[PDB]
Order: C-alpha cells, then sequence, then structure tokens
C-alpha cells in the first residue's frame, strides 16, 4: 500500500533514502496487533483514530489527554493519517497528568498494569509498549520496564532528550528494553537526542507531524516522537509474522538502515529503523 503526502517520517520508515515523500507499508498494517501508550492520555474521539483507540486506565481524575503529547504519539504509532500501524488497536494508560509530569511510583503502576491488562485483551498478533517518558536513573524504573517486557510486551522508550549519554536517565538505561534515539529529515542525530551504548535503534524524532488535542494536528520534536514510530513498527512487523515481542527490539536493528546517519558519536548504533516493505 502507498500513503501520498505521508509526514516525512512515515517515508523514512520505507525507504532506504531520505528526501521522500510517500509512506509504503504492508496492508496488514498491524491489524490484530495492539499497542498501549504510556503517557497522558489519548483522546479517542479523534476521528484519526477510526475508533481504534481507547482509555483503558488513569491514574487521576480524568482519562482525558489535557495535554496533546499521548494523543500525538498515539496519532504516530496507529493513527489513520500520521500512523505506522494504521489498524493497530491502541489503549491509553494515563501515568501522566495534563502538565505531562508524573511520579516515578505512578509510572511504575501504569506499567505493571499493563503485563496484567494485556490478558484483558485481544492482540493475537502480539503487544508493544509505547513509553515517551523518563527522568533521572532509578533503578525501580528499570526495573518495572524490564518485567514488563520480560511478561511479553514489546518495549519501547524514549532515549530523552539531554543531548547526553541515556546511561543517566530511565527507563531509558534499562538494557532489556528498546531506548529510541531521534533523527531529522535529513539523516543527522536530532540535536536534543541523547545517545550511548544503551540506545538500540533510532527513529524519526525532529518536526513530527501527528494528531493532538481538540481534533487538531500538530508538529513537534523529541525522542517522544521516535519511539511510538518504533513501537507502530513493532507491532506491523509482528502482525506480518516476521518477529516476536521478546525479539523485535533486535529485528528492527537487524533489519535497520545502517551507517545512513550523520553526528552519531562514537560507541552509539548508527541505525535507523526500516520495515524493508518491498512493494
Amino acid at each position: 500500500a502507498a500513503q501520498t503526502n505521508a509526514p516525512w517520517g512515515l517515508a523514512r520508515i520505507s525507504s532506504t533514502s531520505p528526501g521522500t515523500s510517500t509512506y509504503y507499508y504492508d496492508e496488514s498494517a498491524g491489524q490484530g496487533s495492539c499497542v498501549y501508550v504510556i503517557d497522558t492520555g489519548i483522546e479517542a474521539s479523534h476521528p484519526e483514530f477510526e475508533g481504534r483507540a481507547q482509555m483503558v486506565k488513569t491514574y487521576y481524575y480524568s482519562s482525558r489527554d489535557g495535554n496533546g503529547h499521548g494523543t500525538h504519539c498515539a496519532g504516530t504509532v496507529g493513527s489513520r493519517t500520521y500512523g505506522v500501524a494504521k489498524k493497530t488497536q491502541l489503549f491509553g494508560v494515563k501515568v501522566l497528568d495534563d502538565n505531562g509530569s508524573g511520579q516515578y511510583s505512578t509510572i511504575i503502576a501504569g506499567m505493571d498494569f499493563v503485563a496484567s491488562d494485556k490478558n484483558n485483551r485481544n492482540c493475537p498478533k502480539g503487544v508493544v509498549a509505547s513509553l515517551s517518558l523518563g527522568g533521572g536513573y532509578s533503578s525501580s524504573v528499570n526495573s518495572a520496564a524490564a518485567r514488563l517486557q520480560s511478561s511479553g510486551v514489546m518495549v519501547a522508550v524514549a532515549a530523552g532528550n539531554n543531548n547526553a549519554d541515556a546511561r543517566n536517565y530511565s527507563p531509558a538505561s534499562e538494557p532489556s528494553v528498546c531506548t529510541v534515539g531521534a533523527s531529522d529529515r535529513y539523516d543527522r542525530r536530532s540535536s536534543f537526542s541523547n545517545y550511548g551504548s544503551v540506545l538500540d535503534i533510532f527513529g524519526p524524532g525532529t518536526d513530527i507531524l501527528s494528531t493532538w488535542i481538540g481534533g487538531s494536528t500538530r508538529s513537534i520534536s523529541g525522542t517522544s516522537m521516535a519511539t511510538p514510530h518504533v513501537a507502530g513498527l513493532a507491532a506491523y512487523l509482528m502482525t506480518l509474522g516476521k518477529t516476536t515481542a521478546a525479539s523485535a527490539c533486535r529485528y528492527i536493528a537487524d533489519t535497520a538502515n545502517k551507517g545512513d546517519l550523520s553526528n552519531i558519536p562514537f560507541g552509539t548504533v548508527n541505525l535507523l529503523a526500516y520495515n524493508n516493505y518491498q512493494a
């Protein structure tokens, strides 16, 4: 399938070259997979979600996304126009308040919630969790992400926006999850993207157009935007039967575009997420 005039990041993930604007992908489109977006919530009523998004948990007075960040990330996972996996089921877990902040204890509870809640959902092709969040190093936060991954969920986490080594941030520094850095439309490391040995993969993260609250759209930048590209890609590849939750990060790294990014520091992988779809 071909989506013309797609956001640059979608075009990038199905291309061996930067500078194109059509997204190519298998029509299965993540059907039968599920992606949890652990964030500020999701505006499930947005027409871009086509009824495929729902809130399943909040730790606050509302499950509504009063911020926009979670809606944007969910849109990159699975919205009809802005999403990688256009037929996946999206589940919102609101661990971040409407200012975008959340206590680590609430974030940990949200991860353990997903590990159990997947047993209440129909996801025959597999389960992914997208975590566009993080703070300073915490062994307990890393351990929660490790448990979620161990439970059979492909966990994708943002590397962080400190232009520094991700070893000092969590859950970015957890070895067993998929830590995602950000690139721009010219295949440069995004100027804010963290780096280091713990990174597994880069995805599009600078000037990413997606859904926003109020039934709107907007373009924003961050490793928070790269993460859902990888989460959606994992769901898409699991639906195709090409990988599993336990091995999807390594498979994405195996099949990535290699050596094509600039300003990647020595010792950080030079790997850009790629669907290898042959139309």
